């Protein structure tokens, strides 16, 4: 299942067996609330001066990540909200949605969109107002939480919430949306998952009904390898400090074969990992050739430049990677591993080295105490000469960062035939 | 009113047509809650236990970036604080507060300070528990939902909720508060912008009050012009990979026209935009010459010297603008621009181009889809050669950050003349 | 008590008196809550439809901050959970904790685990259901509400609210959990930072029983003394614009001495304030030795080799420190430093200069209104030569990062033995 790799020539590792799940598409729903337009007794003359006043309120309402290009997140929610507010589009839909709740309109600027009647107060108010109680206080304290939730974040919400969307109307929304039986499975098994990656946006209040849209995502790769990439800095280790040089490969983070390419998350936080699977957003991705792929087995290799900074900064630290710890140990620090009920039971020396999670529930890195996780899955070292000890420190550039192998080699082949 | 001009030959945008609403100030309020001091009928006396508990809590409670400044956000807010905790300070806000509830107080320090009785709870439990349950509990809840907010904030929140501060009282304020009348309709149409843009700290429970400051923002720029600079990477597209140079303005931001100088906002995510309104925070801004703007229309120009960063990393990616798309495609990369009904009407070329959102709702690079914004403006495409053209890639610094169209000439003839 | 030092020399100011509270490692506990395998009379008729649907979806729910290293924040909480997930070992909880409510569990795999039964709903519906409606809607909101926290979460949740664990409990906790009775009293004076640095990691149900992780903070390095190092850019301030060089020292964050060394926390936003108390986490921080304290008296010692960055940006702007405000000054900016109620009593000249908190409320940089803190404590001028002013601009390398003043001093040697 999980494994990984770590080389000890870049100081680095990869973890994989994961499987994939990209966002790269939206899907657009309208949600209506149906209104009143109103102008053991008591305890509902208290409960519906609450609705008038939450109705009150809804219509007062209305390293390598720098790479990145942007996008605007709700851009195509927005675009169905603008159509709302034309005039009849709210009819429409307060029309197909009156003898159901769950209804497929076709808007007037060929958006056909999947419409959803999640509480009717108005036929409630209308019938029942103008036991009974339980289920007034109930309906209506939904509409004061969505209002809450809209009046703090001006309309716009996200994780989207139980309030804006039961599990039961998400599971059917989900059901009902025309996407593959993968895609519905997928995300009925993870719906807290697509909450995360949902948005709801306040769109309109007009004749008796409140609606706003609700952004799904579409997940259109899945299943594809994805792996993780940790890199950590890799030093040489000489006695006077200061006559050291640093080299660190900053093409750290997710990467998911993806329709011939491999999509790249220089930010691996934009990503969420559920056991084995890995939910990312094509938003906060590059594109790169799968030969990106070749520079944790060969960081010289003649296909791909594999990106590099470089310093003089030799601090100490770890990065805990998915199945053990990269540490990478400089100067005058104490750099441990130890295990829960026995205490250390390695001392690493100087330079960049790694430990599994077999055996091992912590590293220690100076002052800081790092937990490991304690996910099983198989580790490999591969051994190797750490490529940092190819340089001569004279002409190595010492502050590099948007660089690479050969634009480093460049530099120095600039500074040597100088000589 | 919206309009967006590109920039072909330096691969930019920018988007004007906005109107400014910065916060400049603070203006600091202090909201009480009045205590009582306590030592059909069942539901009271679970009510009260409630009560009792809260009090218990509330007790056991008390690319530029960089080269922004660093504030303290509620440094005047707590200045007050420090204020109501003199003695008898707490007595005079108590004192004035008795036969209304909202008032004016002179604290003993030179500071005046609009206070608000927002509950009184003390007058309530004194008066009835010493159709009544029904003003307890909902009088009460607000009570545990402020104490709620400020255990699990430390005492300080923002976005300022509805319990924090009603509708109600929050217009009132407004209203009341002494500004000028644009500033207050401005206010009082964006409640919840204001909200996001205000503090709430709790201060103090003494003498049977509990006191929080409101910390509400003062917008001294309003309807000055704004514009928004959209910038992505301008490379050029010979045929071998690593023989490119890339180039990029790295000025992008918000742009206001302030006091005879102009908001520079080099974090667009401090801004705000409704409709064609701006609200941002001078906290998160540089104040520049207004000759910055002439690095739209020439980047090599004599007045102010153009900020840009240089690399030789050409991967693609797309900016979505305010009324359309930057795409900078480089390499193998797949781009195009779509409709919703029609599918693919423009394959974009290696370099850097630009689409305007009439006709088109989707831009793709790579394996990223990115939605633009439907809003309706004029796009104005201004045709010019490519500045990265310009340059000699044998002499070009391959890795500038901060840096500049002059910077930049000076490290070439630096490297000409020595050949 | 706190007191400031500001170095006109190297642009920076530091404030000291501060006492630590270092996060160095986890306390584990598992907390239960029991629940019933059920399947005025009305009012829990609704209540109990209401704590089926909340099981329903509990169980469908299961500068130089780039030299840090990467830890997983919940990987000791996560691996508690793991063992929890093993036959029996449920069973074993559910056993332990069944004649009272606090009971240390001896865990399979060697861990010692502080286990809390926080509510039974188990004990009440089946002894009740199968007055009293007040107590069954008050212990089920709690259920209903820890559910909304887990599913908008999925599963984690920080800051740890008062649903997941009440004060009772987390007092009553932290006194029984086994620690010294310094670490004691600090977590309880400050219970709402405990809290902020605490997690609840949702971990299963099975066998009639809810068990998630609480993951509170153990403060291994506590009264030891703390620093903040404010920096600003150090600009030379000739009459040509673009002929200036500025340099800025890059090592600002917090200090705290800790186990024979310093720790260094360079985002001071992973650090809280609390009157002279700092709360810090050692995962965001670096181990230095405690000779980079030589850098703050003098920048050019032997010992250390001060960090610094620099430029030819000379913009301006300011640095509310602790105690004062610390103005960078360049070009035709208008800086001032004002009293609440007399005015401007101070206009900057061009260059780095420092004011402290004592008769100054508010600083003006441009278009930028800071408010200083005001904090009472002694403020200390300690006038020196700018070092900007000791360096040749013909020769000064404009745009370096991640530098010292050696690597400098080095590509300056380059540069002139060159000549
Ligand atoms: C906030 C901030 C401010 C200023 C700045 O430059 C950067 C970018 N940057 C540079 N600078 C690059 C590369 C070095 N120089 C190349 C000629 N020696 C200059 C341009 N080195 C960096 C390192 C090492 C880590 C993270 C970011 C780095 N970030």
């Amino acid at each position: 299942n999980i494994t990984e790799e770590f080389y000890q020539s870049t100081c680095s590792a990869v973890s994989k067996g994961y499987l994939s799940a990209l966002r790269t598409g939206w899907y657009t729903s309208v949600i209506t609330i149906e209104l009143s337009n109103i102008k053991k007794v008591k305890l509902i003359k208290q409960e519906l001066d609450k609705y008038k006043n939450a109705v009150t309120e809804l219509q007062l309402l209305m390293f390598l990540g720098f790479l990145l290009g942007v996008g605007s997140a709700i851009a195509s929610g927005v675009a169905v909200c603008k159509v709302l507010h034309l005039e009849g589009e709210v009819n429409k839909i307060k029309s197909a949605l009156l003898s159901t709740n769950k209804a497929v309109v076709s808007l007037s600027n060929g958006v056909s969109v999947l419409t959803f009647k999640v509480l009717d107060l108005k036929n409630y108010i209308d019938k029942q107002l103008l036991e009974t109680v339980i289920e007034f206080q109930q309906k209506n304290n939904r509409l004061l939480e969505i209002t809450r939730e809209f009046s703090v974040n001006a309309g716009v919400t996200t994780p989207v919430s139980t309030y804006m969307l039961t599990n039961s109307e998400l599971l059917s929304l989900i059901n009902d949306m025309p996407i593959t039986n993968d895609q519905k499975k997928l995300m009925s098994n993870n719906v807290q998952i697509v909450r995360q990656q949902s948005y709801s946006i306040m769109c309109i209040i007009k004749e008796e009904v409140l609606a706003y849209v609700v952004q799904l995502p579409l997940y259109g790769v899945i299943d594809t390898p994805c792996w993780k990439l940790h890199t950590s800095p890799l030093c040489t280790t000489n006695t006077k400090e200061g006559s050291n040089i640093c080299l660190t490969r900053t093409d750290r983070g997710w990467y998911c074969d993806n329709a011939g390419s491999v999509s790249f998350f220089p930010q691996a936080e934009t990503c969420k990992v559920q056991s084995n699977r890995v939910f990312c957003d094509t938003m906060n991705s590059l594109t790169l050739p799968s030969e990106v792929n070749l520079c944790n087995v060969d960081i010289f290799n003649p296909k791909y430049d594999c990106k590099i900074m470089t310093s003089k900064t030799d601090v100490s630290s770890s990065v805990i990677t998915s199945l053990g710890a990269i540490v990478s140990c400089y100067g005058k620090t104490k750099c441990t591993a130890s295990n829960k009920n026995r205490g250390i039971i390695k001392t690493f020396s100087n330079g960049c080295d790694y430990v599994s999670n077999k055996g091992v529930d912590t590293v220690s890195v100076g002052n800081t105490l790092y937990y490991v996780n304690k996910q099983e899955g198989k580790s490999l070292y591969v051994k190797g000469e750490p490529i940092i000890n190819f340089y001569d420190p004279l002409v190595f550039p010492s502050d590099e960062f948007d660089a690479s192998i050969s634009q480093v080699n460049e530099k120095i082949n600039q500074s040597l035939a100088f000589i």
